[PDB]
This record gives C-alpha cells, structure tokens and sequence, in this order.
C-alpha cells in the first residue's frame, strides 16, 4: 500500500471501483481461473460493461473515454485480482483496440472498435510468430493482394485471447524483401475461413488467458481490412507495444501488489519464536524491498502513462516501467513465496500463482532484454540530442 | 579419503558414477520428467531402478545393502538425477540423507538392519518428519509429543510437509519427549508406515517437485516400539540438525541438477534459436546470461562438493552445507529464471522444460531450511569461526 | 508533476542550478575532492542564489521554494559536486529545517536568517561515537542549571563541523526517558565548552568537513532548546525525513553525473571497431543505470511533493533515499566499469562519483535503517 | 576462517607463513602504503626472500618451487594484508615471470626470471594500450624486426610496477596486417633506451602500486628478446592472463577476506539498539552473503589454480575465479563499509580502503565484462565439443 502521489478524484474513484471489482469478482475466481485454465468470461463481460476493456476508447466509439493513467490504475487493480483477467483486459485495451484507435478509419473503428468495447467481443494482437517474437520485424506471415481481398498465409504465435477473440490485429508481411518496412496490420475477423486456431498453450501462468497460434492458410480478408497503409505495420506494432507495455507494467504492478499483500498478511499472522514474521528483521527487509521495488515500478508506470496521456514521448518510459514492474513482479512474488515458506510453494496460497503469473511479464510485449535495448537506444538518443 | 584435487578432477569412481547417473537420468528420467511434473506422478519404477543401482542408499555401507559410496558420490548422483527430474532427485535425497542418513549415523546395528537395509533397494523409501504446521524453520520446537508407555512410545501430533509421505514405508519423526526441555526435549523416532495411529494428510498441490508427495503425518495416539527412538531422548534436535546438514548437501545437489538442466536447456536453445539473423548465443546479453548461469552453477557445485567432501573426511560441514544449499538453491532459481528468459515465449510453456525447472528450483530455497535459515546458519557458524 | 511537466519555477530552477553546477562546481569538483577543500566561494554564491535556504521563507531570507525545488537543486548541485551537495543539504534540511519547523519567531530570526545567504552555514549533531543508527541512544546530556543548559558529550560525524556557525544539537535531557528524553539545542559555533574533533579523512564528499562536536561543560542559554524538552527525537526524526529527501537528491546528482560520464565516455570510446555504446552489455549497463536513476528520482520527487503537499512522507523519504543511494553506488560503480581503466584514475571523475555515492548509503540513516523505516510504515499502512 | 578438503601440509604452512607475514609486515603499513601511495619496497624484498615473488618459479631459477595453488593462497594472504603488495606480487609471479617460465628459452629464464625471483628486481606486464585494454589481439605498439634486434614503437598503457619494474613483458604487433596473429611478446629491460615511463596514475586504490604508460620510441632490444616465435604474442598474452586472473582472483579473495575480517570483528564489537550488530539479522545476512561469496570465489579460484597445477585447461575457470572474486571483493568490501556504518567511510577503519582496492579487481586483467565473454565463449565451445 502506497501514497497516491497526487491522484485526481476521477482516478482515485477508478482505483477504488476497480479494486472493489477485483476483490469482489476477481480475487475469488483467480485460483480457479489459473488451476482450471479457465477464461474468466463472465467477469470479462462485466468488465466490458464497466468500460475496463475499452478505457482509452472515446465513448462515442463505446469506450470509457478515460486515459492511460486510468488504464494503468485499472490494470494494476484488475491484475491484482487476476493476472489472466489483467492481460486479457490489457490485450483488448492496448494491443487490439489501441492500434485500431490510433490507425483505423472511421469505418474501421465503428466496425472493429465499437463492437469490442462492452465485453461481448474481445480482440487480440498477432505479431509474434514461432520464429520470431523479439525480432518482430522478421514477421514471415504474408499478406498478398488478390482481387478484393488480402490473402494471409502463415502462423502467428502466442496470441493471447486467441481462443476468445472475435477479431485480431494481425501483422503480416506484404513484402518480406522490405523487411520491417514491409509489415502491414490487418483487421482479421475471428473466426474466418483460412484461420485455424492452434492448440492452447499450457502456460506456466496467466493460465486463464488463451495463448495459441493463429494459423493462416490462404486466409482471405477484404482489402479494406488493412490497418493503415501497407508497410506501416511495424510502426503500428511498435507504437501499440509502447502503449501495451504500460498495460503489462500495470499488470506486473498488480501481480506484485497482490503478492506483497499476500506476503504481508501472511507474515502478520504467521508466528515465529512467539511473534509474527513481521517482527523478524529479515522479513521486514524483504517487505521493504518489495514495497520499494513495487512503488518504484509504479511511479515509472505512472510516468509512462502520464506521458502518453499528455502526448509526450514515452517509449523509454514505457519500457522502463514494463521492465522494472515485471522484474519487480517476479522479485516480489519470489519473495512472497519465500515469506510464506512452505505455504508459498503450495496452491492453497496464491503466492506460487503470482510467481508463475509474474514470470510472463518479463517476457511478452518485449522481453526484459528488449526493454533494456529499447531503454538504451532512447537514453543514447536523448544524450546525442 | 578425498584429496583437494578430487574437488577439481573427480576420482574416476566418481567420474564413472557421474556418467552412469547421467546415462540413467537421460534415458530413464528425461523422457518422463514432464509427465512426472504434469501428472504429479511419483516415479515408482524409476525409484526402483535407482534402488537397484544403489542411488537410494549411496552412503549406506554395502554390509547394509547400500552402494558403499560417499557424499561426494551422492552429491554427484543427486545432481545427475535431479538434472533428469527434480522430483526423483528429491525422493532420492530424502531417502539418502533424511531417512537413511540419521539411521546410519545415530541408529543401533539392529535399527540399521531393520530400518536401513529394507530401504536400500527402491522397494521401500523413507521420509523425514521434522516440520510441523506451525513451525518449519525451528528444528528445536516440536509440538508433536512422544510419551513413553512401557515397551512403546506414543506419538501425538501433526508433522507437516512430509516429502514421500504417500510412498514412504518408514519415517524418521521428531517429536517432543519433553516439552519443557524445549530443544533439549526432542527425540527422533523410527515410525513404520503405514501404522496404527498414523494418518496421511492430503497430498500438497505444489508449484514443482510435483512427482514427490508432500503431506502431513497425523499421529493420533500412535504407538511405536520403545526401540524405535533414534539415539537417546533429547537428542532429536541434534539429530534433526545433523540430518539437515547432510540433507542440505543433497538439496544443493538437487538444485545443481535443476540448474544444470536449465542451463543445458538454455544453451541448447540459444544455440538453436535465431533472432535478428543470428543465434541467440551471438547476442552479448545472452552470452552474459549463460556465463552468469555457468558461474553461479559451478560456484554452487564447488560449494556443494566442498560440503560433501568435508562430510566425507569427517569434518564439520554445517556452514559449508548451508552455503552449498543456499548457493545452489538460489543459483537454481536464477539460472532457471534466466533459462526461461533465454527461451522467451518458449520458457513459459510446456513445449520446453524451462518453466518446470523454474517451478522445481523454487522449492530448493525453501525446504531443508529456507534461504533465510541457511543464512542464519551460515552467519552463526561464520561468527563461531572468529570467536 | 514528475517528468510529466515540472512546474515552470522548478524547470527554471533546474536550468539555474544546472547552469550553476556546470559553471561553478564542475571545474572545482575534482580540486574540492582531491584537496578536501571546503568550496566556500561556491557555497557563498549558492547562498546568494537561495540554494542554502530553499524551503526557508522569503521573510527569513530564504528562497521561498519547496522541497521539489530543493530536491531538484540538490540533484543539480550534487551532479556538479557531491560535497557541495551535502553542505547545501545539511544547511537546508538538517539545520534550517528543524529550526523553521520547531523554533520560536526569535529562534528563527536569530538562527535561520543569518544562515540563509551563505555567510554562515549550520550543522546537525545527532549521531555520536557510540550511536548513529540508534539515534535515540543519544548519551550526550543537557542539564538545566540556572538560565543555562549544560551540554556534555561527543557528537560524532558532524558534517560542516569546521565551517558551521550553529549546530542543531541533540542531547539527552534525561537518558532514562530514552528517545523521549532527547532534546534539540541551538548551539552557536564556536562557543565555550565546544571543541571540534579533527576532520575525518573521508572516502568521498571530501569537500565537506566531518568532525566530532565535543561538548565539555558547554553552557548555552535555556532558550536555546528547540521545542520542549523531550521533543528532540521527533525533531531529529522529522528533520531526517526531510533530510533524506536532500540526500536522495544528492544521490540522484552523483548518479546522474556518473551516468553522464559513462554515456559520454562510452559514446567516444572505441572497442572492436566502434563506440562502447554499440556493445550490448554497455547498452544494458546504461539502460540499468538510467532505470535505476529515474525510478529513484521519481521516488525522490514523490517524497518531495508529499512533503510539499503537507502529506506523510516518512516511508517515501526513506524509499527515495535508499533507492537513490543504492542507485548512485550501482550507477557510479558501472560508470567506473564502463570507463575501464579510466574509471579507476583521476583523469576521469568516475572514481570520485563512486567514492561520493558510497556515503549516501550511510549517513542520514543507513540503507538498513531506511529499510526498517520502510518496513515499519508499510506494515502500519496494512494495519 | 574457512574450510577446505585439505590443504597439502606445504600449502597449510605457507598459508600461515603468509598470514603471519601479512599481519606482521603488511597490516601495519597498509594504510600508509595506500594513503601515501607508497611502494612497499622493503616488504616486497622481504617477500622476495620468502619466495612470494616467484612462487611457481622453479627453485633452479631462484623461485619458491611452489605451485599456483600455493600462489593463490599466498596471494590472498598477502592481499588480505595489502592489496597493493598483492598486485605487485601478482604482476611479478603471473604477468612477468609466468610467460617467461611458460614460453621462454632456458637462457631467457636465466636472464629474465632468475634476477626477478628475490625482490631486488620485479617485472611488469605491458599488454594494454591507451586505445585498447580489452583486446589482447589489437596492439598498436609495433615491433619491427631490424636484423638481430627488435624495435618497439607505441605506448603500453596502465603498466603495474611501471616505476619499479626492471623488466617488462611487452606485447607489440610484429605484423599489424596479421592482427590477432601478428602480436609478439618481448622481454624489455627497464630502464632501456627508447623506453620512457608515463606519469604515475593517481588511482582509486592499490595506490601502493605504480601504474604508468610505457612509451616506446624506437626502443631497440636484442633479437633474443622475443618471447617465443613472432605472432605468438596473442597466445602468450592470453595464457598469461589466464594465470594472472588466478592471481587477481586471489588478490580479490584477500581484499574480500580482510574486508569480511574487518566487518565481522567490528559487528561483534559494535553495539546498536542494546546488542552487538551481529545480533541484527540483516548484519548476519550480510556476513553470511559475504562469507558465501568469499568462500565460493575461493573455491573457484583454487579450482583454476589446481587445474593449472595439473596442467589442465583453466581459461573458463580462471575467468570465473577472477570474475566471482573481484565481484565478491567489491560487494564484500561494500558490505563491510555498510556494516561499519560511518566508520566504513573514513580512514579510522580500513573498510573504505578495501572498497577502493577491490574496485580494481573488476577491471584489470580483463574486465568483468571480458571475463563473462571469456566464460560464455568457453561454455559454448564446451557445448559444441
Ligand atoms: C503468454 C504469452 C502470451 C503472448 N502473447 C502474445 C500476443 O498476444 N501477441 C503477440 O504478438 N505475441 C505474444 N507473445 C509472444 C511474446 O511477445 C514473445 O514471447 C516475446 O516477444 C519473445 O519472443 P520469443 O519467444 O520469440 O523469443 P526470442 O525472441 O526468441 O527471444 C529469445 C531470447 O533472446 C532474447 N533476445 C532476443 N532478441 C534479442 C536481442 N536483440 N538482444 C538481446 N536479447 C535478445 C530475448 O530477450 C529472450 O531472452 C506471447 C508470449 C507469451 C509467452
Ligand atoms: C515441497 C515441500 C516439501 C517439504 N518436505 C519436507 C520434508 O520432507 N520434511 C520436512 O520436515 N519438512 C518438509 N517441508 C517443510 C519445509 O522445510 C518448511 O516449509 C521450511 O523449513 C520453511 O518453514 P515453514 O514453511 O514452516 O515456514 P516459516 O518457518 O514460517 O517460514 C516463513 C518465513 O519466515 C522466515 N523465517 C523463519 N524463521 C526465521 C528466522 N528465525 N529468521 C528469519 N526468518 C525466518 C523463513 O525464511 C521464511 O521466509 C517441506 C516443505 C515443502 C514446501
Ligand atoms: C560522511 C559522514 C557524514 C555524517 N554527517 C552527519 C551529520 O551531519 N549529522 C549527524 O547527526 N550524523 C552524521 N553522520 C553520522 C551518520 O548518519 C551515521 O554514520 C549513521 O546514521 C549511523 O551509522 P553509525 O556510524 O553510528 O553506525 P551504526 O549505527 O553502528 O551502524 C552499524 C551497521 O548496523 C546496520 N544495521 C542493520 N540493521 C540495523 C538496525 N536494526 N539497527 C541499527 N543498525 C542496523 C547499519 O545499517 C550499519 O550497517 C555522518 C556520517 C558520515 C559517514
Ligand atoms: C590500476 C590498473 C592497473 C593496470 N595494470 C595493467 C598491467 O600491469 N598490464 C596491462 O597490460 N594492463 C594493465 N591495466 C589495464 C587494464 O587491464 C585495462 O584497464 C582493462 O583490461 C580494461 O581495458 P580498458 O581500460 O581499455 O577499458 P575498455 O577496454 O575501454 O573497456 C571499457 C568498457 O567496455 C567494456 N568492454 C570492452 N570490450 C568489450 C566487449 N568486447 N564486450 C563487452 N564489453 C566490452 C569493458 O568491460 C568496460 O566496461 C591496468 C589498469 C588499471 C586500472
């Protein structure tokens, strides 16, 4: 538990209602969502009604019309409840709706954003492939113009929400020879002829999200399915990832926060040598380092969100947030498990789950390594400035 | 026994034993590791094959059915075995260090014949019941009691977290024979399983080492023969602590195996995965991770072999065992954490074994004394060294 | 706000202090460290600019700024010179801070105002040879006798001891009341019964003086007491809460200048065909230094703004100080590392940044004490 | 104290002999050697008479006839006394005598090893150059063949013992076109015509050692000055560094040991909050971490040493030893400072010196980065084997 730096009442109330939602709707289902690898359909629907799946989306498109600070706060609060619910919400907000928001036509937004703001339909984000994730520009899924259609061939890998999404923002090369000047974004309906979902990934964590390959074999979509112009798909993917990284940062904050909550509450009631673990100096330090890691990571997350909100550049900041929050989430969740001792290793405590859930935040939407590359490039640019 | 160079070039019996165990782990444990994890399946047949190989009773004299090996051999074997499967390794480690260990060290000849020998071949394994629900870190505070009743002890209380609980035919159980004497009032008991008065709690559903069973031993007025006490009354604290010292060598080696296989996985994967036109191992940060993993791992192994070797040479090894277990456990998590990282998306899914090694490594920082406990044990003996 | 648009005053102040640091501190920082030279001239100029009395109101001769401004100035000043930084930090937070918040009108007139312009600076005497972290164990005593407090005991490690003209001194008016028995005293320097110990030969911030305050039958007037008797511990702790924001910002400056040095050097140092910044591990190092520095800065700013907004900030002050101090060591360690051999010698400022960073993990409450402070407030907020 | 499986009685006695020498002869002067940047000439000569400057050197040639395990033990005990004395000694053993023993002719050994075994003359090692300290195969310093002589041109950088050495092993390109394979190693007398010493470096630590550039301007040396064959210089430099890294690892052990010594003794005797520091769990934890890191690095160091003694490969292991021990020295010396509190920041205690001395061990004889590159390289080539 931290000190809201100076939050406006709108985001204060947003935090509370999300926290209330997460504690009422997500905390009791988080264990089943993870153990039964069960997509939290009912809750995602209720979240859509609340505008949580479309926070940055203008209301006239059916969204909540909030900002990315709001999103960061909601994302942390939801992911505190359920990390899977969190990334599901994050994919829809950041990775699916975001690029259609930033790059669609009016027609595209009306048809692909608005039907995906209420929880009845969620989207997904298909950039990674089996051969390339970090090397996103190596996308070898092809899109070929033919007739009134784009013809998509290839396999997209690791698509969060693959098994629940009704639409996908897919990145395919419209020319591989052009490299990352040859990627394009396509709005793809799901399901649609030519599109086979791969087997669900058996995941370490965020087990309530589906992750699967999108398999395009001669998958034909209208020519106006392209998002933006041919070739700007990479920049679309990158800028979407900049915003998304704020969401994953906030997801990581959630996991971190709930792991710290679990560690504290357990340490206050677990007894050692006649007194709570929180009397042990060693436990105190762990808690202190967890709090510091977490609040540090949140300030970075808020910074990136606030920068994006204020139309300031935020790539470095989003990456730092995503990096710090993710490594905090693992570190905190690792230490939550440790503070719980034996109980940290077992399923009748949520700590092992946070640890598993935390792990993913270091990986997708750009691994920690990629985040550091992103940070270093922008740090260096700012110095040559 | 043991020269200092033996730390650097294994005696060839140990080199042979390494190859034998690697071969066994690769052929017998590697193919089933995922299954053992996914299905929380006790590897009964592999434990039996290991028993036939002596791996379940390494330090046990051949006179009693053991391999007649040493702790260096055990550390090496625990590494290779746990490299194949962390669960198998722990099962093996509990039987060697935690069950057989105290009996070889503190038991009478008769107790070794009855309690060690039938547990040397993989047909029966033991377990070690020291922790209790309210206390897993203090080996000096058992609320489970052992009251003397004529030709028997009567055990009452719940031991917590017993690895092999659902497969062990016997338990070294620590109970308080004299609550008032606190840490001077604990005794060690050889307990048959099953036995009247002993109920097993439900299997714990774990993060890893999923092939191992973990459950409480609920003793409700459970009678055991009088001569089931290990050592004398009151010696339970020392027995538990001295068993934990040997066990930590086993856990450290277990962590070495988890770390080594995670590193193996990372290296093989980084060598065969491309990004930005080259193999991951061309990336400097990947090279640095692998280097850090190898360094962490080889350090922890040197610490582990040192602990084993000191035990082999009849030397004190509390601090060195705790250092081994601490170093290897933390290396096992870090190395396995980084193996996941090197695999990227693959490190998060069951296509690859990396997330299993992560989950598996996690336990090594907990059991047989948490890292915090290991640091307390290290500090306390470091300071004793200066005094 | 933080990065997200700093208020115009603060941005201006940042440029002002960056202008000052680069123009007046950067050229002398190496000499200040090497010759353990108190930067009197620079401190006087800083006094003119209001940097020695930033939170102090204009009426008392202060800059009328806030702690966000303070922290910013502290970072920019300490970027230039770490010793200059702590000298300014002691005066602002540790000396002027408690007098502003706890002194009478008369004490503020007599002890704040003459210390707002750089002509006189103060210091802060809490730690003792026997105890620093255990601040409440102050065994220096103050005994009421007549119109006078009688001070006996050694205060240890007093920054600005050899240049300050007043000390906020913490002596126990009754050791049996423990940290309820401590009082805070305005002690002029020099004064009879007060002897300065010899200057500590320090690892870094070598331009600050650090020396013991030896009180032997040292009589000050009865109204030298800051607040009421027994308030000294809370005065010390609340002063340190503010001070930790200053040291956090000193750490930010050392870290930032270590990072500046590292980036600039790696940009121009060639290895295997190109600049060190093309090497991936160098990029990661720099990325981690930047992330450590920025997050710690945010924490620092959080704390500062909290204090400015009259909100609780003990945990946040401690977090800022801990994170910035460890970042400053980590960053300055890696700045050295990035410079290679140049990191180890005086041709480069890196080795000094390393030496200066190290102190930020110690004084105004060790990282360990800070972590306890964080733990206590974290736990209290869950209860 | 730490434990080991055994030391051979030779190495046990040597440990005591060195520990006795360090506490008696080095401990009293270590603060002054550092503070006055004072070359411990007398202690070095006394060590010369003990064999410490020529430990792996055949007795035939005036050396101790010991091995690198003994050397590692002695380096640690010496560096535990004085980090400057340690490096002066390490340079002579590993960097100067080492390559001559390994690659010199019997005559070169007689001329260049034997007069440097007893402390009257010490050597140095001139590999780095101002523009290149991490690339042992890119010497800009040239050695042109001129009949029965070699002519050296260029500046070697950062030469430890530069102002005290009577000889240098100097690496200079004898065929710049051959890059990697066009380095050669040379025995250069000091002083010698054409060799000018640069101004002494003013260093964070090991301030009792001298560090200066070796400026060679048409420096002529006999033909027989070349160590091994032309083009062998990169191999000689690399295998010399392998040996030297064991020495530096050992120096870092001693610095780490004396730092932990200092911290343990201090924490056992400093009270805070009514009890000694060592009753504080975090001090205990620090001490534990320092002890582990120390003894772990020592095992790594002795492994590299014994591998060398047993004429086994040890590039990875020497790099690991040096890497772990140098980072241990810095972390342990950092933590020693912390444990001392204010005392750790001032010359009243030696902690701050250990901190400063430790810092060099992460830099010379291959930075931590290069060590990790070396580790990575050989780990991979082990895997590809
Ligand atoms: C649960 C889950 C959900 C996912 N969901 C989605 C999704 O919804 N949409 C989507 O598009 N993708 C998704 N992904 C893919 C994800 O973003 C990738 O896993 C990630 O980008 C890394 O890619 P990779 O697996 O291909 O690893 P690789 O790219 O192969 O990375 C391997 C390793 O090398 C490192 N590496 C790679 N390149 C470099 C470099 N230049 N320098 C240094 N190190 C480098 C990485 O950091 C990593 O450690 C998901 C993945 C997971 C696990
Ligand atoms: C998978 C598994 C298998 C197990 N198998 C066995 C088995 O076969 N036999 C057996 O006897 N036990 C077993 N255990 C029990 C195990 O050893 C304990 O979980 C462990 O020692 C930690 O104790 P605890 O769980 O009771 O936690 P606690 O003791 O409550 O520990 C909680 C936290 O407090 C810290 N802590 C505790 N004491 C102190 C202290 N003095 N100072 C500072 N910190 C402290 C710990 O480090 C930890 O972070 C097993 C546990 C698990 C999870
Ligand atoms: C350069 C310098 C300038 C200084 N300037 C000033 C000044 O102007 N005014 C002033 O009042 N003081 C000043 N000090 C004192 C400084 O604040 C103290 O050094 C510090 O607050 C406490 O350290 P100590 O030296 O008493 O060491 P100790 O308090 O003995 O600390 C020893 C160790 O115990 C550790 N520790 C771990 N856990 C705990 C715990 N639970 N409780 C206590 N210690 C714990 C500490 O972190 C430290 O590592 C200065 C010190 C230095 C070095
Ligand atoms: C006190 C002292 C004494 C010395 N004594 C000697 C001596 O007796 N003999 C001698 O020959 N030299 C000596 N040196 C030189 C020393 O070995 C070098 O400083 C060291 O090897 C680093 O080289 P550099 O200074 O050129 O730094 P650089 O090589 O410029 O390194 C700068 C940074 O880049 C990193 N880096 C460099 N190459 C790579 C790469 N390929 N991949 C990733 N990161 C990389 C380094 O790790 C470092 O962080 C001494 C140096 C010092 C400071």
């Amino acid at each position: 538990i931290y000190q809201s730096v100076e939050l406006p009442e709108t985001h204060q109330m947003l935090l509370q209602t999300c926290r209330d939602f997460a504690e009422k709707e997500l905390f009791p289902i988080a264990a089943q969502v993870d153990k039964e690898h069960l997509f939290p359909a009912a809750q995602v629907k209720k979240m859509g009604g609340l505008g949580l799946l479309a926070m940055d989306v203008p209301e006239e498109l059916g969204g909540a019309g909030l900002d990315y600070l709001a999103y960061a706060i909601a994302m942390e609060e939801i992911s505190r409840g359920c990390a899977s619910t969190g990334v599901i919400m994050s994919v829809n907000n950041s990775l699916y709706l975001g690029p259609i928001l930033k790059f669609g036509s009016k027609e595209q937004k009306q048809a692909w954003v608005t039907p995906f703001t209420s929880g009845d339909k969620i989207g997904c984000f298909a950039l990674s492939e089996p051969g390339n994730g970090s090397d996103a520009g190596a996308a070898s899924t092809t899109a070929r113009a033919e007739g009134d259609s784009w013809v998509l061939n290839g396999t997209k890998a690791w698509i969060t929400n693959a098994w629940e999404a009704s639409a996908a923002v897919v990145f395919a090369s419209t020319d591989r020879a052009l490299q990352n000047k040859g990627i394009s974004a396509f709005l793809v309906p799901m399901p649609t002829p030519g599109l086979t979902l791969g087997k669900k990934e058996d995941k370490l964590g965020i087990r309530g999200s589906s992750t699967a390959n999108l398999i395009f074999e001669d998958c034909r979509i209208p020519k106006d399915s392209i998002l933006g112009e041919p070739g700007m798909g990479f920049k679309i993917a990158m800028q979407t990832l900049d915003m998304g990284r704020i969401g994953i940062a906030s997801q990581a904050l959630g996991i971190a926060q709930t792991a710290l909550d679990c560690a504290v509450n357990y340490a206050e009631n677990r007894m050692a040598f006649g007194a709570p673990l929180t009397k042990l100096q060693v436990i105190q330090f762990k808690l202190a380092d967890m709090a510091l890691a977490l609040e540090s990571a949140r300030l970075l997350t808020w910074r990136a969100a606030m920068l994006k909100d204020n139309k300031k550049p935020f790539i470095k900041e989003a990456a730092m947030a995503k990096l710090a929050a993710s490594e905090a989430a693992t570190a905190i969740s690792h230490q939550a498990i440790q503070i719980l001792g034996g109980m940290g290793y077992v399923t009748e405590m949520p700590a092992e789950r946070h640890y598993r859930d935390a792990r993913i935040t270091e990986i997708y939407e750009g691994t920690s390594e990629i985040q550091r590359l992103v940070i270093a490039g922008h740090l260096l640019r700012s110095y040559r400035s």
